[PDB]
């Protein structure tokens, strides 16, 4: 009873929040799924929901700033959390969800379903509400808007290294054109706007150890972001004339074996995937 129950409320689940970039935007949309299940005798539930779920995300696809990111979901080294099960999927990463959020309102469901959840396109066309080849083609102008397993090695040599201020290290591991791109919607010192570019980027995060001081790693705590290893903060209060840091969370993105982009997000209403909430 509750185990097929499950499965198909985390399907319910993953498909739900890629299909915006919210927890709290699936956990909305998978609210009316259960309502809208009614009829039955001779069913496919599974299959009846997505729909259900998939044209409610449609729906959905105060602010007063800019630059918008995702909302990311925070589990545990264990992964047993209940929302874990939503971003096991690798092309759940912070990175792939970026890409998918503030650029693709349109291209989203025919790729998500299909690249992502192997929908077919018949499936697809039927939420979509045209032609067989009509989703694939507004699948394939998603694929075309694109343009490691070192992650642990990779982010744990980062997490302890930097507090040795070790900056030669530092400058390698980072892409020429590596980003920060920090969500500005919450009232928090961010990047704002999006800096760009290796010698740039750590300046900015020079700024921050330099704003923060060192008690910074303390309350770092090491958690999986978006199914890969990250980390998130509980903020810091600055006692030696520092500024009071505010808790947030910070995706590490990897290829090449360097560090290609890292994910500031600071705002409080974008914490419905974290142990801080």
């Amino acid at each position: 009873e509750v185990s097929e129950f499950e499965a198909l409320r985390q399907h319910l689940m993953s498909v739900a929040y890629r299909l915006t970039g919210t927890v709290a935007d699936a956990e909305d949309i998978v609210q009316e799924a259960w309502l809208r299940w009614d009829s039955t005798v001779i069913a496919d539930p599974r299959a009846w929901l997505t729909t259900v779920v998939s044209r409610l995300g449609l729906d959905k696809l105060e602010t007063y700033t800019g630059t918008w990111l995702p909302e990311p979901v925070v589990t545990g080294l264990d992964a047993t959390d209940p929302l874990a099960a939503v971003v096991a999927a690798e092309d759940a990463r912070f990175a792939a969800m970026v890409v998918l959020e503030r650029l693709r309102p349109d291209q989203r469901v025919a790729f998500v379903l299909h690249d992502g959840f192997a929908v077919p396109f018949a499936e697809v066309a039927e939420v979509l509400g045209t032609s067989e080849a009509a989703a694939r083609q507004l699948a394939s102008r998603a694929r075309k808007a694109v343009t490691d397993p070192a992650h642990n090695e990779v982010v744990g040599r980062l997490m302890a290294a930097m507090a040795a201020g070790d900056l030669d290290t530092v400058v390698s591991l980072l892409h020429p054109d590596v980003t920060f791109t920090g969500d500005s919607n919450g009232k928090a010192p961010t990047a704002v706007r999006a800096v760009r570019g290796s010698d740039k980027v750590v300046r900015f995060i020079l700024g921050l150890v330099q704003r923060y001081g060192p008690g910074l790693f303390g309350a770092n705590q090491l958690a999986l972001v978006n199914g890969e290893l990250g980390a998130y903060t509980a903020g810091l209060p600055g006692v030696d004339g520092y500024r009071a840091m505010a808790p947030r969370i910070t995706a590490i993105t990897v290829r090449d074996g360097k560090v290609c982009a890292l994910w500031d997000i600071a705002n409080p209403d974008k914490f419905t995937g974290s142990p801080l909430k």
